[PDB]
């Protein structure tokens, strides 16, 4: 029970943060974004396994959550990396793209603008480091409704409730009024729907891409998940 | 300021609820769903105009919110209508479909299952009538980030904050602990991302449909919005 205690949970999530990922480049923008995502997924899996209680979930729930959440978690990390730089998306060290470079690939400008506007909202709310760590973990745990709708099910609700309690604790430490605490929790959680919207649009765009101009991220992810079951 | 007061706001939303809509039927499932949506949009516009402060927003914000939110608001009303009936989707009086009827149209079963699982989550949480009225209005107001990221912008934040305060008031009246209040607010708002996910999948499916087997809902909606500007 103390591993899921707020201060301790926050500090555990801080140490599970993924490393810096480089594209390390030797049709090009899409190849770079998909190659980058495949490299980051490796570390996302590692991060998930470090969230207190995640590996105590059934294997079925662990895999369903990872397969559903990947673009959302990737995009939430992108938004945190780009928070202090209006008009820029810091995909990686590295791979810094300006909004206007989205004009070169059909369908991408729309996705860049949604990403930049969501990032702007988190900048305006002055998202804290401790709040970002809770939110990103909530994105993985709230990704698939199925796992919630028995032993493993009880557990997922409990785990999502503990991260939420941590977020509530972080907001209370800010010293603001009870009304303002309630409002800040609502403003942050309403933004989760905008991160989900971006991920859905990104996935739709990727699925509409011609196979030759892209790394097959999803199939590579499934191989990773099979590789981690065996 | 008292029009946006919690008890009064809830009671105003209750009276702005749309009427029952019938398909009134004289390739068929998709025609029925799209004909139904076009009829409901007429009343959705009317409902929006009755939410305190909505018509005080700039015309640009009113139209952007309506164009972005339509499938989400339609689907949240569907989920409320179907809440007490596992395995059934009560699209309208009527037009009651069983989960298995989704098997007949390609791509629809996936959307029916997401709708039925989200509906199941709201049933498990025992969503109250007063909570549903606040949530549906929050779905319209949180639909587009753009309008938030000056006079009309200030206003949208204020309006979204008032509905949120109403929801917080409703949850507090339930008598549960402060921790439980925080947790219930989080559980409901996290479900908004699942309603957004369903709407995105529904829109993608509709856009992939062959024009002859569907009513052109979106173009009809734009005509309604132009018809209401003029
Ligand atoms: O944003 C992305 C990303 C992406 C990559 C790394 C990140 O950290 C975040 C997103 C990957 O593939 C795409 C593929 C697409 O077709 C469209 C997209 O917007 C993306
Ligand atoms: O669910 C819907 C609805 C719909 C209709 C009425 C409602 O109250 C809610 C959703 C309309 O068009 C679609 C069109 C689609 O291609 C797929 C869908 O799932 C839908």
């Amino acid at each position: 029970l103390d591993a899921l205690s707020p201060e301790q949970l926050v500090l555990t999530l801080l140490e599970a943060e993924p490393p810096h990922v480089l594209i390390s480049r030797p049709a090009s923008m899409m190849m770079s974004l998909t190659k980058l995502a495949d490299k980051e997924l490796v570390h996302m899996i590692s991060w998930a396994k470090k969230i207190p209680g995640f590996v105590e979930l059934s294997l079925f729930d662990q895999v369903r959550l990872l397969e559903s959440c990947w673009m959302e978690v990737l995009m939430m990390g992108l938004m945190w990396r780009s928070i202090d730089h209006p008009g820029k998306l810091i995909f990686a060290p590295d791979l810094v793209l300006d909004r206007d470079e989205g004009k070169c690939v059909e369908g991408i400008l729309e996705i860049f603008d949604m990403l930049l506007a969501t990032t702007s909202r988190f900048r305006e709310l002055k998202l804290q480091h401790k709040e970002y760590l809770c939110v990103k973990a909530m994105i993985l745990l709230n990704s698939s409704m199925y796992p919630l709708v028995a032993d493993s099910s009880r557990k997922l609700a409990h785990l999502l409730n503990a991260v939420t309690d941590a977020l509530v604790w972080v907001i209370a430490k800010s010293g603001i009024s009870s009304q303002q605490q309630s409002m800040r929790l609502a403003n942050l959680l309403m933004l989760l729907s905008h991160v989900r919207h971006a991920s859905n649009k990104g996935m739709e765009h990727l699925l509409n891409m011609k196979c030759k101009n892209v790394v097959p991220v999803y199939d590579l992810l499934l191989e990773m998940l099979n590789a981690h079951v065996l």
